[PDB]
């Protein structure tokens, strides 16, 4: 019933720059500030909630592929389900919390009464890694449009950090976690990279105020020669000022989408139309995570004066810290 | 300057005569008020993409009940034909959901302009993957999935759920066009099931009680449970439902409780945001026993019982526009 203010940031990159790090730390009380909750990866959900572990499923997937005991058409639809998978618990997740962030965004360069830290927003696993997969050959368009089309919504007062890190301390961090001598999909990594500065392109571009219809035209077509720029490491870079083909859009001007005469089919327009108006309300920053986990809290909190702030309610706010306790604890390990 | 609007999600199982229905209410030859048909995305599904869903999904099943394929890797394949399903109604209901305007009121006239959808987004992201749950073709991990995708419906929907005996449901999914679908009973019973689990689910949520009321009682949903679910006639429209006649029974399985036999309350989060989707369909049955005329006829004497909303002009316009589109892309 009393009024609460509320900064809600989605810390979301590529996996293992240090961004799980960063939100614990932001959530200590140790790193000061705002009180504030943290919402892990859904790891449980994943992993240890059912059957299947969609983690090692995708990437099992794709060696059962190379080695020749899963047909590659086969394999290009296994994938895109457990890349269905990843984005349950974030869905189900955004359901629940976006009842409780209140109205009323701003703004306000003050200080939160509290601060929420999610880790990812549902882009990450409706488009980027969907993106990634889709520019590798691991899935087609059509799986592509299908997790896109599943990108919940943001309401008013979002922010979301795409965090950045220089590409060999990124792999030197993913090498300290890994065991005796375990592989890492540089080639992945590469293209998720891009895809995270597209997304952060995207976000800029739509913020001045343009549309995906805004050098569309004039744009090449993305087939062969995009994807390989797409999986290039360091091929993209924020923008800071982004024209169509450093954005997500770019992906989308390709022949399965177009009629004869080259025009992209209105059902298409539509899907792109949606994906713009879902990404409306994110209000973006990068922050890099070179520092130690106490400076990359640090960085990040500093960003706050920036940020959107909504008002809630102290039941509300309640109802989120229940929350946060209900999905850490159901979540680890 | 508004425009009242009637929007109409017909949907049910397939073969009944639904859209048959859909195009004769939206005719010219129907007269009535201006009434635009929305047709199933059948394009989309079948050949805008190298994979057409409706055989691949068939094909899928075939493979697993053979040599070619292992259920393991059947049971995720058919998951991704049906996200796939999903795909077209998600896009289609991204592009209309801010055309219709608020203030829903069940006014009791005649609208401006009548909106009739051929199946609501719950028909693939709900109902046809519980049917393939139930069955055993899917996963709960999988329906989970689909589930969580269904939209929000904003204020002022209106479903319309076709009804038919068995025997004439029979004898029209035997008229159906060869397109490589599957067709046979054992899915029709269970989808016909799952169509009145929707209808209680809709009158259960409208009679004020929410999944938690009688959840505690409900005995666990495993293996006997789908079983019942796959019984033709397991399942019929009830306006006052218990819970076990709804779409939240299914959800009371092993698979999503503790080991103290309590639902996870990430699961429990799943069942809230089913239950808040579903809050803004107005839902109705209709009986397509008679011939095209007559059933466009039932649908229309519903009309004066449904929700309308307020919408400007352009937005009307918009509208429109999207059928006119939606029918040229999808045919
Ligand atoms: C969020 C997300 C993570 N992942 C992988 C990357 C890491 O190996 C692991 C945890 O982030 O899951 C996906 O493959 N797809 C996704 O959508
Ligand atoms: C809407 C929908 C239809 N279908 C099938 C039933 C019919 O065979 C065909 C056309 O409705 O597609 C599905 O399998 N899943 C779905 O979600």
């Amino acid at each position: 019933s009393h009024m609460v203010t509320i900064v809600r940031i989605y810390l979301d990159g590529v996996y293992g720059i240090g961004k799980s790090t960063t939100g614990r730390v932001m959530a200590s009380a140790a790193s000061g500030g705002s009180p504030t909750l943290y919402f892990p990866e859904p790891m449980a959900y994943w992993r240890t909630l059912f059957e299947t572990d969609v983690i090692s499923g995708i990437y099992d997937t794709q060696n059962r592929k190379q080695q020749g005991n899963l047909a590659v058409d086969d394999a290009a639809l296994i994938t895109a389900h457990y890349q269905s998978r990843f984005t349950t618990p974030y869905l189900i997740l955004h359901d629940h919390t976006c009842t409780l962030f209140g109205g009323n965004s701003l703004q306000r360069g003050t200080q939160p009464d509290l601060t929420l830290v999610f880790d990812r927003h549902p882009v990450a696993s409706t488009v980027c890694f969907p993106a990634a997969r889709y520019l590798l050959g691991d899935m087609s368009m059509c799986a592509l449009m299908a997790m896109v089309a599943t990108l919940p919504r943001e309401p008013q007062g979002g922010n979301i950090v795409v965090t950045t890190l220089n590409v060999e301390e990124h792999i030197r961090r993913l090498r300290t976690r890994a065991r005796i001598g375990e592989q890492i999909d540089i080639t992945l990594i590469a293209t998720l990279r891009n895809v995270y500065f597209m997304l952060v392109n995207t976000c800029h571009f739509l913020r001045s105020g343009r549309v995906w219809r805004d050098g569309w035209g004039e744009l090449p077509t993305s087939c062969g020669a995009y994807k390989h720029r797409a999986t290039q490491m360091d091929a993209f870079q924020e923008r800071v000022s982004p024209e169509l083909g450093d954005t997500l859009f770019a992906l989308f001007k390709t022949q399965e989408l177009l009629d004869d005469r080259g025009v992209i089919l209105e059902v298409h327009a539509w899907a792109l139309d949606a994906l713009m108006l879902k990404l409306r309300n994110l209000n973006v920053f990068s922050a890099d995570l070179s520092g130690t986990p106490r400076q990359c809290a640090a960085v990040v909190e500093s960003l706050l004066p920036l940020m959107s702030s909504t008002l809630s309610d102290f039941d509300s706010a309640s109802a989120l810290e229940r929350a946060a306790r209900t999905f850490n604890a159901e979540m680890g390990v």
